[PDB]
DNA sequence: TTGCAACTTAAGACTCACTAACCCCACCTTATGCGAATAGTGTTGCTCATTTGCTCAATGATG
């Protein structure tokens, strides 16, 4: 189990600069712009529990649908 | 001679600036879809308190 989540640690280490390059979309819907990284960062952690790679895909294409949808479920209910 | 307190200078951060009044305008938005859950609200059979109209009931005042 620790290792594992030594693995999962160390893969939302690499894309950190993935969220942030979504994050520069979205940013004046009257909100603060690091509510959207802290948001992003949860969306890519489910992304990675729910990543598979047997699949055969990039990461970041699967991720950036649960990125915006941190983001934009975030902003909807934060209006 | 050399460290060391002591004095001197400079750099930087913070606070702070009259009193009252009147008039005007400008003010802050984009996924879909689905099921599950919940809140709401709808219906109904059933209470509980509250005002009036009215009757009994007696007792001294009056015929």
């Amino acid at each position: 189990e620790a290792k594992a989540r030594r693995a999962k640690k160390e893969m939302v280490e690499a894309n950190l600069r993935l969220v942030i390059s979504i994050a520069k979309k979205y940013t004046n819907r009257g909100l603060q712009f690091l509510d959207l990284i802290q948001e992003g960062n949860i969306g890519l952690m489910k992304a990675v529990d729910k990543f598979e790679y047997r699949r055969g895909y990039k990461f970041s294409t699967y991720a950036t649908w649960w990125i915006r949808q941190a983001i934009t479920r975030s902003i909807a209910d934060q209006a």
